[PDB]
Formats: structure tokens, C-alpha cells, sequence
């Protein structure tokens, strides 16, 4: 297990525009293209995205390209970000993928609110850091991804990917 092969199991494939588990148009490994409600500007972004004309439809090599970029802005926005940088620094491997799963999913003002479940994890107080983490509208809305998510941070393993 690594970190793209953890969020290709709680993201999907797929090569045409859908919608996310909050209703927004998104396409390939859970790359979002737009909050907006119109389906024609989440076609302009998509082939901002990948420049071309796509029509809503790209490949698969085009996803996993999308996908790269996006994983790897998620550790870049980490790294650049004075609260999420000292609590992912003092993680060991496992749980910094557990960590970067969560800012693809959310974002960093997503995880805004984490302040509390941020200090428990720095001071590796893991059983209370998954108590705290579960009490969230990203637990409620998402519980067997978040599920996973926890289990990763709680144990350190991979056991809930396997
Ligand atoms: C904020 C959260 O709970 O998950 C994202 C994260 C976690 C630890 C370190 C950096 C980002
Ligand atoms: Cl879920």
C-alpha cells in the first residue's frame, strides 16, 4: 500500500463526468471540477485540465496523470501550511497518507476545524485522536471512508485497505 493506491480505493475510476458523494461534478480518481450546477463550466475546467477538447470523457492514462498532480498538490498545500505542516512532519508514513487522504478529500479549510483532533495526533494520543476524529460532518457524511481514514491513524496499519 502506498498513498495512490489507498485513494484509488475510496475514490473510484472513472473516465466520464460524475457527481461526488456531495452532488459536484467530478471526473476520473475523484479529481472535482467545479461546485457550480452547471454541467458546460465543469466541461470548460475539465479541458482546462487536461488541454484538449473533451467533451466530459478522458482516459485513463489522463486520469492517473490528473490523479498525480492532485496527490501531490495535497502534500504541497501540507507542507505549506504553518498548523498542518508540524502535526504531518511528526507522523510516520502510514499515517501521513491517512493525513493527505483527508486533505484530498476536504481540502485544508475543510480540515480547518480538526484544530483539537490536529493537537491528539501530535501528541500521538491515537485512541483519543479517532474518538475526536469521528465526531464530524466528514464522519457522518462519509462514514466507511472515514472508517478506514481513522483506522489508519489509530493503528499505524494498513489493515483497514487490506
Ligand atoms: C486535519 C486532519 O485531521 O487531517 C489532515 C492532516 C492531518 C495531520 C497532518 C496534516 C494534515
Ligand atoms: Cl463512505
Amino acid at each position: 500500500m502506498n498513498i495512490f493506491e489507498m485513494l484509488r480505493i475510496d475514490e473510484g475510476l472513472r473516465l466520464k463526468i460524475y457527481k461526488d458523494t456531495e452532488g459536484y461534478y467530478t471526473i476520473g480518481i475523484g479529481h472535482l471540477l467545479t461546485k457550480s450546477p452547471s454541467l458546460n463550466a465543469a466541461k470548460s475546467e475539465l479541458d482546462k485540465a487536461i488541454g484538449r477538447n473533451c467533451n466530459g470523457v478522458i482516459t485513463k492514462d489522463e486520469a492517473e496523470k490528473l490523479f498525480n498532480q492532485d496527490v501531490d498538490a495535497a502534500v504541497r498545500g501540507i507542507l505549506r501550511n504553518a498548523k498542518l505542516k508540524p502535526v504531518y512532519d511528526s507522523l510516520d508514513a502510514v499515517r501521513r497518507c491517512a493525513a493527505i487522504n483527508m486533505v484530498f478529500q476536504m481540502g485544508e479549510t475543510g480540515v480547518a476545524g480538526f484544530t483539537n483532533s490536529l493537537r491528539m495526533l501530535q501528541q500521538k494520543r491515537w485512541d483519543e485522536a479517532a474518538v475526536n476524529l469521528a465526531k464530524s460532518r466528514w464522519y457522518n457524511q462519509t462514514p466507511n471512508r472515514a472508517k478506514r481514514v481513522i483506522t489508519t491513524f489509530r493503528t499505524g496499519t494498513w489493515d483497514a485497505y487490506k
